[PDB]
């Protein structure tokens, strides 16, 4: 195997590193996997389809302009180069290799398109037409953005976009399911908590956070239990950043944020899908859980879950490992059909006050076709009133003892509107047996005399009843 000769490939430290602080992508390339036959689409502000490092891989069938309602996602050029982000993300996935231009994509033989959707009013319909673009041609969708990362917003897909997610994972990709890769958010300096973003908090999105070059949680990162894994991105001014294609046929070394991590994950997923085209949308999440690596990622919340895997709310299961992903994909056995066990917990409304604990012992649909002994995602769907939402912190403890933070205190969130059946999701109990006692904790983290009521707590368990590995 000959590594790429592109002039900035040596600067792509998160791929070309020889110091074990990288995504282990050369190992996948050397196994023969470069993304051939895989189609990825960037949902963003457009794609410079004539970029010298993108044109060779550009796919019109992976592209559309839902802002202006035409097939051509070319960005709108402005003096400030506002609409450059989709071009940066496209190159992360699939910049051409060995062509003397810039660097390379993770999946440098994949086909790449873009949906121009963010350069205009983003409506539910715009979102749905983007998520649902050509779902039997595009394999993988990469989305780096969502509701405002101001640390006070609670919002998610409205009806058309949610329908697009379910149609995507159910009938997309020949029934194997569209793979939606999502950035978990850039709201760290606002103390944002990313389960409040219903796109990344979805089970249907494979959510990705960031690590800095020296292995730290970047200033912009949001912690939450819905995140699955991590890719490198930017940090402080002594740490390197992401090197990729830029608007106006240029090359940037200063692409940043969690919004730069999701495209790198999308490229690794493209390599993995080349290694096994029969993987389902859930298979792909299982592979990420099993192969991602905590080592050398610094956080104070690494915890071992019930099946022996380390998990963090900043990093999920750790750094994506492309070589391990493609290796495990090759002989992967398709997971069993997804079961869903619905457990309505409360028999009466519960005053929250300063602190509320709700304990319930469940059988996880014992005796029924939705019996789950092997958890995937779990949700605590909560309906509650509170006078100042951001003073709440919420935790969910599984029978195996795994404490998931569902909501951290958000100091800017002054809302008096509470949560209306909000489906806080955790990935941290993946592969655990969910039978037993679950504990929900709701706490007022402020000294104020805050008040409210929990009126509904639905525990929703997803998973299967077969195929478990010996704990790690
Ligand atoms: Cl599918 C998909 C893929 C992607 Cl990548 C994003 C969304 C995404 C975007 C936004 C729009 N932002 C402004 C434009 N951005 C830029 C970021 C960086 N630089 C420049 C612009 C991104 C963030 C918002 C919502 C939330 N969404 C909720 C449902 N909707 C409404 C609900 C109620 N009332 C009005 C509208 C529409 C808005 C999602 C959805
Ligand atoms: C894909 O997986 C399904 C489910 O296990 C199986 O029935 C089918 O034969 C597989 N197809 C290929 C081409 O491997
Ligand atoms: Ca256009
Ligand atoms: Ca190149
Ligand atoms: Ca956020
Ligand atoms: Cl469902
Ligand atoms: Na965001
Ligand atoms: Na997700
Ligand atoms: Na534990
Ligand atoms: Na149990």
């Amino acid at each position: 195997y000959q590594e790429p000769t592109d002039p900035k490939f040596p600067q792509q430290w998160y791929l070309s590193g020889v110091t074990q602080r990288d995504l282990n992508v050369k190992a996948a390339w050397a196994q023969g996997y470069t993304g051939h036959g895989i189609v990825v689409s960037i949902l963003d502000d457009g794609i410079e389809k004539n970029h010298p490092d993108l044109a060779g891989n550009y796919d019109p069938g992976a592209s559309f302009d839902v802002n202006d309602q035409d097939p051509d996602p070319q960005p709108r050029y402005t003096q400030m180069n506002d609409n450059r982000h989709g071009t940066r993300c496209a190159g992360e996935v699939a910049a051409v290799a060995n062509n003397g231009v810039c660097g390379v994509g993770v999946a440098y033989n994949a086909r790449i398109g873009g949906v121009r959707m963010l350069d205009g009013e983003v409506t539910d319909a715009v979102e749905a037409r983007s998520l649902g673009l050509n779902p039997n041609h595009i394999h993988i969708y990469s989305a780096s953005w969502g509701p405002e990362d101001d640390g006070k917003t609670v919002d998610g897909p409205a009806r058309l976009a949610e329908e697009a997610f379910f149609r995507g994972v159910s009938q997309g990709r020949g029934g194997l399911g569209s793979i939606f890769v999502w950035a978990s958010g850039n709201g760290g300096r606002e103390h944002d908590s990313c389960n409040c973003d219903g796109y990344t908090n979805s089970i249907y999105t494979l959510s990705i956070s960031s690590a800095t070059q020296f292995g730290n949680v970047p200033w912009y990162s949001e912690a939450c239990s819905s995140t699955l894994a991590t890719t490198y991105s930017s940090g402080n001014q002594n740490e390197k950043q992401i090197v990729t294609t830029d608007l106006r046929q240029k090359c940037t070394e200063s692409h940043t944020g969690t919004s730069a991590s999701a495209p790198l994950a999308a490229g690794i997923i493209a390599l993995t899908l080349e290694a096994n085209k029969n993987l389902t949308w859930r298979d792909m999440q299982h592979l990420v859980v099993q192969t991602s690596k905590p080592a050398h990622l610094n956080a104070n919340d690494w915890a071992t879950n019930g099946v022996g895997r380390k998990v963090s709310h900043s990093y999920g299961y750790g750094l994506l490992d492309a070589g391990a992903m493609v290796a495990l994909a090759q002989n992967w056995t398709t997971v069993a059909p997804q079961r869903k066990c619905i457990i309505d917990i409360l028999t009466e409304p519960k005053d929250i006050g300063k602190r509320l604990e709700v304990r319930k012992t469940v059988t996880a649909c014992l005796g029924e076709p939705n019996h789950i002994t092997r958890l995937e995602h779990a949700q605590a769907r909560l309906t509650l009133s509170y006078n100042r939402r951001g003073d709440l912190a919420i935790h969910l403890v599984s029978p195996m003892g795994t404490r998931s933070t569902l909501l951290a205190a958000r100091p800017h969130d002054y809302s008096a509107d509470g949560f209306n059946d909000w489906a806080f999701m955790t990935t941290h109990s993946w592969d655990e047996d969910p039978s037993g006692e679950w504990v929900l904790e709701i706490e007022n983290t402020s000294e104020a005399n805050n008040y409210g009521t929990l009126t509904k707590f639905t525990l929703v368990l997803y998973g299967t009843a077969s195929g478990s590995l010996v704990p790690r």
